[PDB]
Order: structure tokens, then sequence, then C-alpha cells
């Protein structure tokens, strides 16, 4: 087997998922003994599950959502292309019963769900005040995050000459 | 049948939709006695010499249709146009599903189109000291607009969705 | 050598090899628009036999990526384009296969999504209202249909209230 | 001569690019006589290039980026799918060596490059001034592109000389290409 | 074909997890460190698992192979938009192509800092100016500054006088990389 060490032997297995052929090995299919695929892990002639004439095992499922599943079995990472529905993938995760994966999948969803849905950013407001002699400084030293909103005058020793409304963004 | 109990009913069917092969089972193709797919349902005699029934439809939109049959949830790829899935939902005549799609459509249409942000305004007033109090504890979604000195009038706003 | 037309040049099912991608429909579908060049297959026109592969598929030296939507129009009469798919490319096809009513529906899509996208400077319209202290609260709250409050001004009439409106063309 | 083979002097041609088949006519392969594709442009007597089981001209390139190339050769217009990367097209255009096309590509790249990142807009200002009465006249005639910034009441006076200017209006306008 | 008349050219088909790829032994020599290299020569007594159609079998996801094989073809890293580079990164590591894995991590880190980067800080200044010179002031602000607010400040009786100071003008400027 090209990829593996010379001298070794690999049991290639072909799956026909919903009409699309997938090539992989009995070895990759032992990853999860709780998955019904594990049935292939073990070599068995008196198991004869339905095959097509090329000998590929028949599965009645959408193949487009299968890749990410299979690939989880191959390298432990969940990887979904940007144009693909994770809902679809959650369904295959379940049908093939791979609890570790199902787990990750659900996280991928809430992770990108709390990202999507949220009403315009929340704003906080402060009111600053200063004597006139400290006006320049007050504004030129505006703290890191804040936005100037509005300057107001009072005035008539401690008299508060200028008010200043100032704002900030909240990101969550 | 690999994913099922040993010794089970399970007849495999191939569908050629618009020149794309789709494997499924008579079982999933009977979930609804109303579809035109229900004809394939119970084995009964247009196949290519690959034995696959021929269907004169676009296959890219069939995926979602076949999946509903498969599990009963409606799932659509982002890059995909729900009208496309609607059209097919009707062709094959899957009432329970035709319903679901018009939802997804109308759900994402209320999120799409709602006439420009209608703004509401109000003019709170307050005494000098409770000035901080006011602005500080401003209500859930309101923006500070302007502060006017008379003590003070504070104008505030909020959007409408 | 081709004494007569190819067998099943009149077959119900029809395969199209568009630039290297097979599409499967029925002769019927292709009889939708008599003015169209695809009608030729419908009318079993001898000419085509030059451009029919050996399996039987009709050869078309065009990009297939834009064909499906065209084909589907013929199938069910609605225009449907995938979100990532460029309409200009569909417009080129609609025109090549010369399907007038489609070409039409396509040009609508373009102008519809352009008037949406390319919003040109939102020119504005300002009005300076005047409201006494009292009728201060009412004036803003029940402001006119599409009018943003812009500023409130005072004068020891009591308040001038600038208000605005966005125009979109 | 021996037999009577049809399908010999044929107008159609199939290119197996990186393992995907592409269909076209020998003619389309004549747009740019500089491109090595031109070899198939005409029915070449003595040549004979490497084909596969199915008589397609094997090409060791990515087919996913070939589409635009071929289409250029078809109708002369460059058209790329929104999900595609022009770099990929750029690479192929060079391999097949189609100068006028390569030319079009680098335009598409730099064109959508000057769009992504560019320096924020420079505004411009103006201070209008007007009596109390001419207030509606001021707004009513604000020039085409100007936004209301702020309106200042001057608290108008009983002063000698300074007898002019009840309201000031700061106003603004962007600046573009 | 793509080669000048009378040239050595030995084709190979890779069946990557169910999908076929056409390439040449030539291409699979870019990195003598990758196992793909075992195909660099037309090894007579090799016998790596092939299928019916004599294509070498590989238990990996094809969808992320393109970018790899492409890098082998021309040496540039190319990915489409809808593809996760995390996926590409894996295969880059599986076939073991140092140079590639290198460039792929650049691509991720590049678009990580792009994705999530902090809002823009600002600078504020409060100028004061005579009623008269007020038009001048806003009219001639420097290249990067925005007008923020004007504050009438003197007193009806003083407005227009010289030891005055009639408005305070708040003014701001964005800061960029």
């Amino acid at each position: 087997a090209l990829a593996q060490r010379p001298g070794s032997v690999s049991k290639w297995v072909r799956l026909n998922v919903g009409g699309t052929y997938f090539l992989t090995t009995r070895q990759t299919l032992c990853r999860d003994p709780k998955s019904f695929l594990y049935r292939l892990c073990q070599a068995d002639p008196d198991l004869d599950s339905d095959k097509d004439e090329t000998g590929a095992y028949l599965i009645d499922r959408d193949p487009t959502y299968f890749g990410p599943v299979l690939n989880y079995l191959r390298h432990g990472k969940l990887v979904i292309n940007k144009d693909l529905a994770e809902e679809g993938v959650l369904e295959e995760a379940e049908f093939y019963n791979i609890t570790s994966l199902i787990k990750l999948v659900k996280d991928k969803i809430r992770e990108r769900d709390s990202k999507t849905s949220q009403v315009p950013v929340k704003h906080v407001y402060r009111v600053l005040q200063c004597q006139e002699e400290e006006l320049t400084q007050m504004v030129s030293t505006m703290s890191d995050g804040w936005k100037f909103e509005q300057l107001v005058s009072i005035g008539s020793e401690d008299q508060a000459e200028f008010l200043c409304v100032v704002s900030k963004e909240l990101h969550n």
C-alpha cells in the first residue's frame, strides 16, 4: 500500500453511500466499535451484507455529508467546508452512531449560532465633568476604547464648567 | 443490509435524475403514498441499461428531497436556492415537505425584507445629579442621542425590527 | 457512410454532452420553445448527426456550468440560479440557445439585484421644525413616517428640532 | 489506403485535463496560435500526441481552473465563478500560454485588490449662517451632496456693529474618485 | 503533447479515497521526502496496491488533494474560497511535504488576524476659535480630521470682540496601521 510501510498489507474496502463510491480500509473502520461501520473492521464472509456487483457495500444515505464523517475516522478532526450544512452532518454522525463526533458537531453549531444571532452592539455611556482649565487634557487623554459623544457647557471656584458624554462598544 | 439487523427486507433501487445516479431503497421511497416516487415504491414495471429509473429533473435539488424521505428533516446547503427545492418538492408531490419549504422561505424572507429601520424617540428629562444615573442605567436597547441643558433634556432613540 | 439518420435520433430520452458534462432530459422538454436552437433535437433534425458522439449523446461546445438553469427553465418554466452562480453567465447561454422568454426573465434578475446592491449616494432632505417646551415630547415620538431626529436646539418658539429623511433611487 | 474509417478527420476533440474530460471543437483551439493548444487547432498530419484509453489528449494540469481558459477560447470573454480563485486561473493561463488572456487575468486581480483595502473617506466642511427667518430657506436649498452636521443658535444680540448671523450650520460632504 | 516532439513522459493515476487523479511521474518528484516520491521512477518491482484500472490506491479525502498536487505541479499554494485550509493542512501533513505545510500555516495565521482584529482607536482635540475665523478653521482642517462638535461659549455681549474666543470646536482623527 503506497502510503504505508513496504511489507505490510491493507484491506481496502469500498462503500457505496447513496450512490457514491468511497475508498477506505478495514483499519480506519475500527476507530469506533460502537459504530455500525465497525462491522467491516472484522473480515467476514458469512456476514454477507448487501453489496453491489463491484463488491461495494450499499448504504442508503446522502454521500455528500459522509466525507466529513469518514474523515473524522481517518484523523480525529472534524472538518466541514464552508458551503456545507452541519445539520446534514449531524444527521450522519448520528445514523453512523459516532458519539465522539456527534458531540463535536453540536459544538460547531452553537459556536456559529451565538456568532450569528444578536441585536446590534450594546453601548455604554459615561458622563465626564471638568473645570475649564482641564478641558484640553480631559479630551486629549481619552481612555483607550471610548468615543466622544457630546460636550456641554455650564458655568456662571469648584463650579463644574464642562460636561462631556462619552461612549463605548460592547462585543458579545 | 449493512446498517440493519441480519435477515431483513431491503430492496435497493437506483434513480437516474437528470443523468446523476442516486441509490436508495424501496423502503424510503414509500414514506409517502402521495409522491410520484411511490410508483417505484413496490417493485413494479424507463430504465437505462444500468437498471436505474429515469427522471427528467435537476438532481442538485433532489438531494434535499431524497433526504427528507430518508430522515424526515429538511436540510439545504447554503449555496442552494430554496425555490429549487420547492419546485421539486412539488413535482414529486411530497405534501408534508412542500409545507416545510415554504416555511424556510418565508422565515428567511422576514429576516431579509422589512422596510427601513423605523426609529422611535423620547425625551427624558432629569435633575443635575441623577444625570449620571439616567445615562448610566439607560434601558435595554436605547441610544443616547443628545443632551440639552435648560436642568437637562436628554434625547434617546431606539430601532424597530 | 451514414446512409440514414442514427437509430433513436427520435428516442424519448436524450443525453447532452455540454462541453464534457452529460445532461439527461427528454425530447419533449426540448420542444418547449420552437424558436430555440435546442428545438432542433426536438424536430429530430438530420444536421445534428455530425455532432452526435458514438453512445448517442449530442455534442455541444459550450460551458456546462451555466446550462442547468437553462435546462430547468425548459423543464418547469421558472428561473432558478444558485447563490454563487453569476447571472451574466446564464444570460450568455439563454441568448446562445436563443430562448427569448428566458433571456427576458434573466435580465429582470440582473436589474433587480443591481438596484438592490449598487445604492447611489443617499441624498437627504432636512426640515427644521419648531416646537414649544410642552409639545416637545409629542413632536418627536409621533415624528413623520420616515423622519430621523437629527438635533434639538433651544432658545431662551422654544425648541428647534432638526429632522431628516433619506432618499433612495 | 486500407479501410474506410470515419471519426478520423473529426471536428470534435476531447481533452483529459488532470483526469477530467473536456469537450470542444478543433476550431476553438485556433483563437491563439501562440498557445501550444494550437497543435490540435488543425487536423495535424504527422504529430501523434499521448492519449488515453478513450483517445483524449492527456494534460497534467488542474481541470478546476481550466474552464475559464476554454471559455475564453470559445467566445473571447473572461468569466470566473464567484467561488473561484483568479490565482488558479492565472497559473493555468500561463501554462497554456495565452498572452491576451493572461493580460485580462492580472486586471481582474488588481481590480478587486484596489477594492478590498483603501484609505477611509476624506470629508469636507462648511459653515452656513442665516437669520432666524431664513432657517427654512437654508435647509430648503442645501446643495446636492451635503449632510447636516450641526446647527448652532448664536443667542442673537443687541450689539453695535454686530447688528448678521443668528444661526450657524455646520455641514459636510464626502470626497470620492 | 504539452511537451516538445519526442519527449519522455510516463503517466500515473492516483485513486485518492475514491476519486481518480491523473498526473505524471515527473510531477511526483518535487519533494523526495514525501511518500509520493516512491512513484518518481517507473519502479519495475514496486507493486503498490493498485485497483482494476491500475491506479495506486490511497486512503485519504480527495477534496483536499487538489491544492497539494497543484503545489507539486507549479509550486504555488492555491485554494478556493469555500475550502477549509485545516483540511488542506492535514493532507499536507499526511503526504508529508514540509515546504507546503509551511505555506499553509502562513495562510491560516494570515486570515486569523484578519478575521478578528480590534475596532479603531481615535484622537480628540478641542480647539477654540474666534467667531470670524471659524469658517476658515473648519474649511482648512488637515487631511485626516473629522469635525465633531461646535460649542457656543462666549456671551451675547462679547460675541465678535477680539479678546473673545467664541466657539470650542471638538475635532477627531482615526488611527490606522
